[PDB]
């Protein structure tokens, strides 16, 4: 895909290691060769994210926060001076294939998978989609087509809902996506997971 | 396969939740329908296991210890009188796929992978067979066939060889295996993962 800057939600998960290698490095290893720079909105572990990707040779930014409390919605909303129309939007929860990233990496808005492979479904973020948009989405729909991996490819258009939501005292990410009705992209059966 | 008894060596690394369920969890489900009894071999962490099964439908027994540094070869070693004839060990630390289970419960010895897909070569416990056996293993391998995935099919004749280390400050699994020479039975390119 044509470069763009890589949001690496972090606000320990990330430096978990999956398979020999951690949740953060293993995604960055593989965005890599899409990516021109790495923003990584971190909170009361952001100086041990810095410490550990110091000497590996990506070119990221650590943004800072004090509210974790506030949630992943929080988080994405504390980027948005860091970034510039189209950008990838992950988790540094999630695990990911590169057959997985190489077809992500290529979508627009919500990357959804309609055939959950590897993770439980009925602990999974479900999303309920109309017209090729997210119409609901949640932990514990009725009515669903789909699963939310941890993984988007945003604009600069989500922030104006994004911002509609400052004045609550938690902030999730899932209700943004709801807000801004983001457009669904289907990666269908590949190896992604997250860890809790 | 025949039925047979299933020794699972032991937050905690098994109760470590990926993609929606527990390691120990997803395994114990996985092999349930070739398996009669379950032997986890636990220590520090033996009762949050214990809590953890007891509202799950499977036929566990906690063997427990208290010498965790002398490694997971001593933790075979105190399944011993648990166990006869052929049984199933496996770690509590490694995730696996339906497709891994149902080829590695045929499969006799090391249950070794010679196309790890989605495990760091690097870091793994690599295998040099030789004439079907293992002739060498160990994480720092320079000629190697395979890779450990922490799966095994075992007869009684294990703890024969294990024997011989009983008098070692720290006794691992890797040493047993060279020691008993024990055949290879390969499962290629399967979805499996150790978590750290």
């Amino acid at each position: 895909i044509k470069l763009m800057k890589a949001v690496i939600l972090a606000a320990p998960k990330p430096l978990v290691r999956v398979g020999g290698c951690e949740i953060i490095l293993r995604t960055m290893k593989l965005l890599s060769p899409h990516v021109s720079e790495f923003i990584i909105v971190a909170s009361r572990y952001a100086d041990d994210i810095d410490a550990f990707l110091k000497d590996k040779g990506f070119n990221y930014k650590i943004v800072r926060h004090d509210r974790p409390e506030k949630g992943n919605g929080y988080s994405l909303l504390v980027a948005k001076n860091h970034v510039e129309d189209r950008f990838i939007l992950t988790m540094g929860d999630h695990v990911y294939s590169q057959q997985f990233i190489e077809k992500a990496v290529r979508g627009e808005g919500v990357i959804a998978d309609r055939e959950p492979r590897f993770v439980d479904i009925g602990e999974a973020t479900k999303i309920r989609v109309e017209d090729g948009r997210v119409a609901k989405i949640g932990k514990d729909l009725r009515e669903f087509d789909c699963v939310d991996t941890g993984f988007f490819v945003l604009d600069d258009s989500i922030f104006e809902h994004a911002e509609k939501l400052r004045d609550r005292e938690e902030i999730p990410l899932s209700e943004i996506v709801k807000l801004a009705r983001l457009p669904v992209t289907y990666v269908d059966g590949e190896l992604w997971m997250d860890v809790d």
